[PDB]
C-alpha cells in the first residue's frame, strides 16, 4: 500500500481531500442553521485555488496560444499535416456543439435581450477595442427607456474570446515571420514553461482547496436528494454524449470519407480503446494505439506517426464534449440562462480548451476555467464535477483515442496516392 | 484592364467598395423610413473593421516608437543629423499648428471647464500615474456643487499622449543603453514586424468594411447637401492649408536661414514636386528627388544622401496639416468642441501621426485613428474622408517631397563649413 | 566651495530646493487667504515629479523582483547562503513591525468594517484573480444594509501586494528553470536598467518637484506648531525605533544563537558604525566594516566576503523600521486609521522596500511610494519628511550596518564546522 498511494501522490491526496471534503461537510451538516460567515471561513482556501487558478489564464492563453500557432512546422507536415489539422477542429468543433445540443436538450440543472443583439455583441467582444480592456471587460448592448434606446455598455469580465483571437492572429504572423522571430517564439517558450511550473505549484496545492470547497457546497446545498440527482443526470448527458458521438458521428465520418466499414476498424482500434478505458491517459496508451493501427490495420507508418502523436494531445473530442457539456451544466445550477452570444462562446473557448488539456488524467476540469470565466459563471461549483469526474474521465479518453485511430484512418485513405507516388520514387 | 485592375488589387478593391457603397447608401435612401437596427446590421462590418484597426493602435504606439527611437544611429549621422531632425520636427510642428488655425478659423462642419484646468489635465494625461490604467483611461478635472469643489475623476478612453510620453522616455533610455539592450530592440523589432503584418491583413479586409461603413454614412445622414458642403469646405481647407504651408512658411524658412532666393530652389525640385503630385508616394519619387536636387541645385551628395531617405518617411508636412485639419474636421462634424487640451493633443498626436505614417499612398487616414482615439471622436467618420482622400492625398506627397528638399538645401547650408572640412582633409 | 557645491550637484540642488521652497511658503504664509487655485499651481511641479515617480513602481516591482530572484546564485552560495538570507529577511521583518508597533503606540499625527474581512481581503488581494486589474484595481469587502448582505466590491488602486507575490513566484520559477531562460533573465535585466535611468532621470528633475511640494504643503497647513510638534515626534519614534532594534533586539538575536557577548561586537564594529554615521551610506562603509570584522572580530574571510556585499543592500534593518514608521506617520497625519490588512500591507511593503532601497544615501523616501500606493495614502505628503531626512539617514545606515555586522558574526558561527570541514580538507 506504501508503493500505491506513494506512486501517485498527488492523486493519493486529491481522492483524500476529496472524501475529507466529503466526510466533514456531512458531519456539518448536522449543525443545520450555520453562520455565513463560518461557511466563508471554511470555504476560504477554495477560494485561494480558485483565484490562483484563475490568476494564470491570461498568461497560459497568450503563452499556450503564441507557442502551439508558432510550433506547427506545416511546411515539414505538408498536406498531411493538413488534412489532420482539419480533421482535429471539424471533430473537435462538432463533439462541442453535440455536447451543448444534448444540455440543452436534457438540461440537468434546471429542475434545481435581442438575440440580434446577442451575436453582434459575441462579434464585437471577438475584435475588442482595446486588448488591456479586453484583458478584463466585456462590452455589452444595453437598452433603457427613454423608439427605444440602445448603447455599448462595458460589463466586468474577462474578454476570453477577443484575447483568444488577437493572439491566434499574433501566432499566426509570427510564424509566419519564419527564422526571424525566433527570439520571440523563445521569449513566449520560456513564459509558458514558467507559467506552468507555477500551474504545477498550485496543483500541488489542490487537495486542501477542493477539500474545502467540496465541504463548503455540501454544507451550503439545501437539499441533498436534489444535488444527487443533478450529478446523475449531468453523467448520464456525458455518457449519452460521448456514446453518441464515438459511436456515431466518427463512424459515419470515417464512412462518408473512406466507404468502408468503421466496425472493421473498430476491432482494429480495440485494445488501444480498452487501454484508454483503463489508464486513463490519451499519451500513455499511445504505443499501444500505433501498434494495433500498424498491425491490425495497416496504416502506413508515416501517416499514423504523424497524426497519433498530434492527435493525442491537440484532438480530444471527449474531452470538448465534457467541457461544453459541463460548463452548461454550471450554468443551470445557478439558474442562469445563457444568450445565444454566451452559448457560442462555451462552443468555441470548449474547443481550445480541448486543445489545451494535456493528456494527463483530470486535465479538462483545470482546462474548464477557461469557459467559466468567458460566459463568466461561478467557478466554484467545479468541486461537484471534481467529485465524479473519473468515471467520466475513463470514458473521454477512450473517446478521443478512438477519435485519434479514426483520423489517421481518414488521413491515411486520403492520401493513398500521395504516399504511393513517394514509394514508387 | 485586366493588368490596370489587377496591378493594384488593393486600390482596385478600395475603389470599387468606396463607389459600391456610395451607390448602395444612395439607392437605400428611396427607403426614406429605416430601421436602426438594420442601418447597424449594414454599418457593422465598419465596426469590425474600426475595432480591428483600433485593437492595434496600442501594440502599434509601442512598437513603433521604441524601434524608431532605437534605430536612430545619432553617433554614426553627427550633427548633420541633428540638423536634420530639427528641421523635421520644427516643420511638422508648423504644419500642424498651422492646420489647427486653419480649421479653427474656417470651422467645416460647425454649419452642421476652465482652460488652465483643461491644460492641466493635459499636463497631468502627458505623466500618467499607472501604465496599464493608462492604456485604456484618462484623468479630468470635474467641479460639482457642493468654494466649489474640484477633483479628479478617471474618464474612460485611451491615454496616447501619456503612452507616448512614457514610450519616448523608454525609446530614448533604451537607445542610450547602446549595445547592450540589443536583445530588447530585436524583441521590438519582432513585435513591430508582427503587428505591420496584421495590419495588412486588416487593410486587405479594408474594402468591404470602408464599403459598409459609407453605406451607413450615407443611408443616416439627413441632408446630402448639408454634407456634400462640408466636404467640400474640408478640402477647400487642407488645400488652403497646402498652399500656405508649403509655398510661404517653407520658402520663408529658406530665406530666413539661408539669405537665398527659395524661388530659384523651387525650380530645381519641380520635377520632383511634378512626380509626387503624379505618383502620389513620397518614397516613389526619391531618386527623382536625388537626381533633381544633385543636378539641378548643386547640393553635395553627403547631405542629400542622409537628408532624402529618412525625410521620405519621417518628414511630412502635408500629412501633418492633413491630419490636425481632418481631426478637427471630425469633431465639428459631430458637434463637439474642443478644449485647449484636445486642440494640443490634437496637435502633438498629428505630429506624431505624420513621422508613423509611411510614403505608401492613402496611410494617412490609417495614422489618423491614433488622433481620433487620443481625442475621444467616434472614429466611424473616416468614411467620409476616405471619400475624397485621394486628390487630398496628391497634394498632401507634393507638400512633404517639397519640405524634403527644402530641409535638405537648409541643412546643406548650415554644414557647408563642415563639409569643406571634410573635403579638405 | 565650487568643489564642495560641484562635487554633489544633485545634493546641493536638493538641500537649495528644500531651502528655497521653505523660505518662499514661509514668505507666501503672509498672504493669509490664498486662492485654492493659485495653491494649485504652485505645487503643481510637486504633481508631475509624484506622477513620474508613480508611474515607474510597476515596471520597478517587476523587473526588480523577477531579476533579484533570479540573480541569486543559491546553488554557488550554498548553506551560508542561505543562513544570511534567512537572517536577512528575519532581521528585516522583525525591525518592520517594531516600526509598527512604535507608530501605534506612539501615534504622531494623530494630535492633529470587520478584522476578519480585513484579513479575508488582504488574503484576497495577496493573489489577484487578474493581472492586469491588479495593476490597479484592488478587491474589498462591503456590507450594505438589506442578515445583513456583504460582497467583494473592486476599488481603485495598485494591488501592490497582489503583483508583489505573483512576481515573485514568477522570479522563482524561472529562476528554477537554470540555464533556460537566460534569454528571459536578460530582457528583464535589461528592462530593469532602462527603468533604472529614467529613475536617475526624474531623480535630477527632484529639486524643483520637492521646493513646489514643499511650499505648497507649508502654505496649505493651518499651524506650524502642530506640524512642527508631528515632525518632532515622528524623529523621536524613529529614533526611538532604531535605538531599540539595533542596541536590543540585534544584540539579544546575537547573544541567543552565538552564545558570546555582543557588546564585545560592538567593540568590534564601532569605527564602521561611526563611518556609516559620518558617510550616511552603507555601500561606502564596506571596506571599513570589512577590515574591521577581520581584525578585531577574527570572522573568517569567506563568510564576510559573501555576508557584507550581499547585506550592504539587501539587509536594511534601519531602512524597514524607517519606511513602516513613516508610512504609518504619513497615515496618521491625514486621519486615515488603518485596518488590519493595511497594517499587515505596510509591514510587508516595507520589507520589500528596504529590500530594493540602494544603499545610495536617501533613497528611502523613493521607495517610500511602494508603501503609500500599496496602502492608498496621499503621497504628497512626502515632503514633510525630506524636510528631516538626512538626520534620521544617518542613523538609519548606522542601524543597518550594525545589522550586516551582526549577520556576518551570526552566520560564521552556524557555519564554524562547515569551514572547519573545508579547511581539514
Ligand atoms: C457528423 C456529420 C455532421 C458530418 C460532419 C463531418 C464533416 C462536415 C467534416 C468532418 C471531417 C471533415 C473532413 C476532414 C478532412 C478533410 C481533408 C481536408 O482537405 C483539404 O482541403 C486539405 C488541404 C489540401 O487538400 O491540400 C478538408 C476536407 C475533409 C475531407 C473534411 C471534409 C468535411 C468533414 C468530413
Ligand atoms: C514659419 C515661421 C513661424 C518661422 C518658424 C521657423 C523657425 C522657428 C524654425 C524652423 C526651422 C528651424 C531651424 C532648423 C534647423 C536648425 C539647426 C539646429 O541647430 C542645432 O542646434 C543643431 C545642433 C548643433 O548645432 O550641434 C537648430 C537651429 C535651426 C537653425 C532651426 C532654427 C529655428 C527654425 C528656423
Ligand atoms: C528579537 C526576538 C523577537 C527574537 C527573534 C529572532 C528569531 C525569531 C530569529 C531571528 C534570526 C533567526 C535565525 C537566523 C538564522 C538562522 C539559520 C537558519 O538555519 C537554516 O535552516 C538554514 C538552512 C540549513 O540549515 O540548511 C534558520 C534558523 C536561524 C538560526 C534563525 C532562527 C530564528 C532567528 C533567531
Ligand atoms: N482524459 C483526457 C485528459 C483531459 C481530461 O480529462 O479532460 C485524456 O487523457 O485524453
Ligand atoms: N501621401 C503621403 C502618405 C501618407 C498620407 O497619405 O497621408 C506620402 O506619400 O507622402
Ligand atoms: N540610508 C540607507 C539608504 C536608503 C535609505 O536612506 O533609507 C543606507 O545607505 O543604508
Amino acid at each position: 500500500l506504501c508503493d500505491k498511494l506513494g506512486k501517485n501522490l498527488l492523486l493519493t491526496l486529491t481522492v483524500f481531500g476529496v472524501i475529507l471534503g466529503a466526510v466533514c461537510g456531512g458531519l456539518l451538516r448536522l449543525a443545520s442553521p450555520i453562520h455565513p460567515d463560518v461557511v466563508m471561513l471554511i470555504a476560504f482556501p477554495g477560494d485561494i485555488l480558485m483565484r490562483m487558478l484563475k490568476m494564470l489564464i491570461l498568461p497560459l492563453i497568450i503563452s499556450s496560444l503564441i507557442t502551439g500557432l508558432s510550433g506547427l512546422d506545416a511546411k515539414a507536415s505538408g498536406r498531411l499535416g493538413t488534412r489532420a489539422m482539419v480533421y482535429y477542429m471539424s471533430t473537435t468543433i462538432i463533439a462541442a456543439v453535440l455536447g451543448v445540443i444534448l444540455v440543452l436538450a436534457i438540461h440537468p440543472g434546471n429542475p434545481k435581450v435581442s438575440s440580434l443583439d446577442a451575436f453582434l455583441d459575441l462579434i464585437r467582444n471577438l475584435f475588442p477595442e482595446n486588448l488591456v480592456q479586453a484583458c478584463f471587460q466585456q462590452i455589452q448592448t444595453v437598452t433603457k427607456k427613454v423608439v427605444i434606446k440602445k448603447g455599448l455598455e462595458f460589463k466586468d469580465g474577462m474578454n476570453v474570446l477577443g484575447l483568444i483571437g488577437f493572439f491566434i492572429a499574433f501566432g499566426i504572423a509570427m510564424g509566419k515571420m519564419g527564422d526571424q522571430a525566433k527570439l520571440m517564439v523563445d521569449f513566449f517558450n520560456i513564459l509558458n514553461e514558467i507559467v506552468m511550473k507555477l500551474v504545477i505549484m498550485i496543483m500541488w496545492y489542490s487537495p486542501l482547496g477542493i477539500a474545502c470547497l467540496i465541504c463548503g457546497k455540501i454544507i451550503a446545498i439545501k437539499d441533498l436528494e436534489v444535488v444527487a440527482r443533478q450529478l446523475g443526470m449531468y453523467m448520464v448527458t456525458v455518457i449519452i454524449g460521448l456514446i453518441i458521438h464515438g459511436g456515431i458521428f466518427l463512424p459515419l465520418i470515417y464512412f462518408v470519407v473512406t466507404r468502408k466499414n468503421p466496425f472493421s476498424f473498430f476491432a482494429g482500434i480495440f485494445q488501444a480503446w480498452i487501454t484508454a478505458l483503463g489508464t486513463a491517459s490519451s499519451a500513455g496508451t499511445l504505443p499501444v494505439t500505433f501498434r494495433c493501427l500498424e498491425e491490425n490495420l495497416g496504416i502506413d507508418k508515416r501517416v499514423t506517426r504523424f497524426v497519433l502523436p498530434v492527435g493525442a494531445t491537440i484532438n480530444m473530442d471527449g474531452t470538448a464534449l465534457y467541457e461544453a457539456v459541463a460548463a452548461i451544466f454550471i450554468a443551470q445550477m445557478n439558474g442562469v440562462v445563457l444568450d445565444g452570444g454566451q452559448i457560442v462562446t462555451v462552443s468555441l473557448t470548449a474547443t481550445l480548451a480541448s486543445v489545451g488539456a494535456a493528456s494527463i488524467p483530470s486535465a479538462g476540469l483545470v482546462t474548464m476555467l477557461l469557459i467559466l470565466t468567458a460566459v463568466g459563471l461561478p467557478t466554484e461549483d467545479i468541486s461537484l464535477l471534481v467529485a465524479v469526474d473519473w468515471l467520466l474521465d475513463r470514458m473521454r479518453t477512450s473517446v478521443n483515442v478512438v477519435g485519434d485511430s479514426f483520423g489517421a484512418g481518414i488521413v491515411y485513405h486520403l492520401s493513398k496516392s500521395e504516399l504511393d507516388t513517394i514509394d514508387s520514387q
